[PDB]
Order: C-alpha cells, then sequence, then structure tokens
C-alpha cells in the first residue's frame, strides 16, 4: 500500500484537491488509500470514492469504444490488413479497465459492503458493485459474460430490494440505482421492456412523492428524474 | 526501455491510435519508444511526438496552476491553517511535470537535435527545447529560475536565427516558433515590449508573403497569424 504512511484525513483532503485539479487517477488512489485504513466511510467520503473511479473508468470505457470500433472496421469486407496492432492496443486498454474494475470490486468486498449496515451506505455500495460488474460485462465475451452479467444483476437486485423497503421513492440514491439498473437492462441484458418499465415506474412513483420535499431536495430528485425521462425518450 | 521489444512502425501506428482514443500518456510513451530506436523522425512523426507531450504536460500545467492558486490563498491574511497537504500535493504534481519536461529534453539531447540537419527538423526540435525549458521555468523559483530561463532563451534564439535564414516568413513552423518565443518574452522574461514587437513584426512580414501561397498553405499560415493577433489584442 503506497498510501499506508499517510493519515486518513490527509488522504481525504488530497482527494478533494485532486478533484479540483481534475486529477482523477490521483483522486482514486487517495480514496483507495483512505478505504484501506479500515474505517467506514461517511456520505461525503463515499461520494468522493464514486466520483474518482467513475471518472477513471469513464475515460477507459471511452477509449476502449474508440479502439473497438476501429478494430471492427479493420475486420470487415474490403479492409486491407494492418496486422495485430489495433487488437493488441485495444487489449491493453481493456486489461487496464478490467484492473480498475477489479480494484473497486475488491474494495467493496474487503470490506466496505459487509460493514455497511445503514440503508444509505449499503444501497450505495451494492449499486457500485452492480456498476463495476456492468463495466466488466461491456468488454466480456462468451460464457464469461454470462456469469459477469448475473453478478451485476444480483448486486443491483439486492440494492433495489433494500431501497424499496428503506428509502422514499424520491431518495436520490434510490433514483440513481433505478436509473443504472434500467441501463443495465437495456444495454447489457437485452431486456429493453424491463428497462422501460423500471424507468417509468420509478419516475411515476417519485413524481407522486415530490410534494413531501423541500426546495433543495426537490431539485436533487427532479435532476435524476430528468435523466430517467431522457432515457425513456431515447428508448420509446 | 519498455518499448524496446516493439517494432518502430508498430509504435508509430499505436501512437496514432492513442491520439484517436485521446490517450496522450500512452501516445507519448509510444513516441518515446519510437525515438529511442535511434532513427531520425519524419515530419509526421515529429508532429506526433509534439502533440503527445504537449497534451501530457498541458494537463500537468493546468493541475499545477489550480493547486498553486489554492496554496497561495492558504498562505494569505485571514486563512485558517490546513497543514502541509496542499503544498505536498502541489509538489507531487510539480515533480511529475518536471520529470516529463526532463524526459523530452533528454530525447532532444540524445540524440534528436544533433542529427537534425534540415531547417524544418532542426527548428522544430530547437523550438521544442525552448518550450520545455519554458515549462520548467514556470514552476522554478530563484537563481535556479535564471539558468532555466536562459536555456529557454538560447534554444528559441538559435531556432529563430535558422528560421529567418532558411524559411519563408509564412512557414508555419517559423510562425509557431515566433508565437511561442513572444509568449516566453511576455510571460517568463518580463519583456512585454519585446513580446509585442516580435509578434507584430512576425505578423506583418507574413502578411506581405501570403500572396505567394496556395489556398491550403494560406489557410495554414493565416491560422497561426490569427493566434499572433489574438495575443497582441490581449497585450496592447
Ligand atoms: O451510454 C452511456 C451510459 O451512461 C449512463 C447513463 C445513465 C446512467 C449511468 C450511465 P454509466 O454508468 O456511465 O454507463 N455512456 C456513459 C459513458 C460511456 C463511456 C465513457 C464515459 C461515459
Ligand atoms: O497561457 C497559456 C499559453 O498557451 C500558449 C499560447 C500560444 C502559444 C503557446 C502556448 P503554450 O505552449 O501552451 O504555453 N496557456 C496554455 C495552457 C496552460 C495550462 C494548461 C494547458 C494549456
Ligand atoms: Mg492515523
Ligand atoms: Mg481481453
Ligand atoms: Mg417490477
Ligand atoms: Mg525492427
Ligand atoms: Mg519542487
Ligand atoms: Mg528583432
Amino acid at each position: 500500500g503506497a498510501m499506508g504512511s499517510m493519515e486518513r484525513a490527509s488522504l481525504i483532503q488530497k482527494a478533494k484537491l485532486a478533484e479540483q485539479a481534475e486529477r482523477y487517477e490521483d483522486m482514486a488512489a487517495f480514496m483507495k488509500g483512505a478505504v484501506e485504513k479500515g474505517e467506514e466511510l461517511s456520505c461525503e467520503e463515499r461520494n468522493l470514492l464514486s466520483v474518482a473511479y467513475k471518472n477513471v473508468v469513464g475515460g477507459q470505457r471511452a477509449a476502449w469504444r474508440v479502439l473497438s470500433s476501429i478494430e471492427q472496421k479493420s475486420n470487415e469486407e474490403g479492409s486491407e490488413e494492418k496486422g495485430p496492432e489495433v487488437r493488441e492496443y485495444r487489449e491493453k486498454v481493456e486489461t487496464e479497465l478490467q484492473g480498475v474494475c477489479d480494484t473497486v470490486l475488491g474494495l467493496l468486498d474487503s470490506h466496505l459492503i459487509k460493514e455497511a449496515g445503514d440503508a444509505e451506505s449499503r444501497v450505495f455500495y451494492l449499486k457500485m458493485k452492480g456498476d463495476y460488474y456492468r463495466y466488466l460485462a461491456e468488454v466480456a465475451t462468451g460464457d464469461d459474460k454470462k456469469r459477469i452479467i448475473d453478478s451485476a444483476r444480483s448486486a443491483y437486485q439486492e440494492a433495489m430490494d433494500i431501497s424499496k423497503k428503506e428509502m422514499p421513492p424520491t431518495n436520490p440514491i434510490r433514483l440513481g440505482l433505478a436509473l443504472n439498473f434500467s441501463v443495465f437492462h437495456y444495454e447489457i441484458a437485452n431486456s429493453p421492456e424491463e428497462a422501460i418499465s423500471l424507468a417509468k415506474t420509478t419516475f411515476d412513483e417519485a413524481m407522486a412523492d415530490l410534494h413531501t420535499l423541500s426546495e433543495d431536495s426537490y431539485k436533487d430528485s427532479t435532476l435524476i428524474m430528468q435523466l430517467l425521462r431522457d432515457n425513456l425518450t431515447l428508448w420509446t
């Protein structure tokens, strides 16, 4: 552990500085170090962890998509062969992406999830587990892919079950979970009808609970409701 | 050398793929490997080297500026102390930036510059040498800073002398060199009058040579002339 000699609070402070500097690889390493101190994470600290790795893996996913599309064009009728380079480099990026996902999943399994007893922390971590298996699924091929997809589905489902019992329908954690599980259904599981039904039921049940919220909470919830509606517009 | 086992042509191909994927750290490592094969670089290959390291160091400069400004606020009248973290992290980024600059300068010195006999390659490499000493100067403090500034000035000046003898006034390499040397004068050397005079003389002498150019070359030259005029507007 390269961050083993740095104070937990210093790691959190530096993660925040790295976010400001848009240094997301540094931010992720600092938050990994904070997690490995072994104490539970606060709401703010959980969000820092999520922001850091979402940005890192997002860059890798974008690059992998560019490279995979070049690779697929290179393996089409009428292409003159270029040799192994495109495949090799896509494999390099893919391997780096898988390693980031494995790192996050390792943090959740050792030992964030098992110590998370409150609904807000447990749903948050289980949503993350679903997300990073979903990113693994995006680059997986074969039976391989089926066990990874089922791991994503299981994590999302446990998170959904808890959120429906323990959180109101406008809770932003609950809404963001349903948003991402709906994307899983549409993009990974080949279940567009399940995706649309989940996004619609989630939107409608939040709409009916908005009257209970303050102005600030209303803004938080309607923001994510708009993302659900954007997807339904794209999907229907 | 981690790229010692990869073919030169494969390194160039992968640099181009990395550019497409906006993976500039990879692009720079691939081009470093290509340079270390020991053969001279073509015009296209020189541009790939420059693009890669400009993007890498640009990210570091942007982050260093964010962190240094936070550090300066933290050391002002009325700030409550936060401890060593801001300084430590700015120093980390600074050290990483200096290492990238040192790497580029090492490639130029071993042995790109000494083998560059044509005006287009020699001016290109000497401009690069001025640029990466200028980036070192931006974070340097003290006497330290004076020797680094003089190294930047010397490189830019040798490049200017060659470009004035060997290239027409609209040559994009010559124009980009004059642009960057003018920025050196304004931002590093505390010589705004020298900056303005150089940018104005460079613009006016290119304007008078535009009639000699094709439509495509006219577009290339006027693009950089606009950058010179943008700076003069900012500076006067
Ligand atoms: O189509 C997508 C999906 O985005 C969404 C949308 C809604 C919820 C979650 C995600 P997700 O957790 O990010 O998938 N693209 C995102 C992307 C892809 C490549 C690089 C960077 C970002
Ligand atoms: O003020 C500048 C100077 O830009 C110019 C302008 C004209 C010529 C060269 C440069 P330069 O070789 O890039 O300095 N900002 C650039 C920057 C700073 C931080 C991060 C990324 C980019
Ligand atoms: Mg301690
Ligand atoms: Mg693979
Ligand atoms: Mg249902
Ligand atoms: Mg060979
Ligand atoms: Mg220093
Ligand atoms: Mg003069």
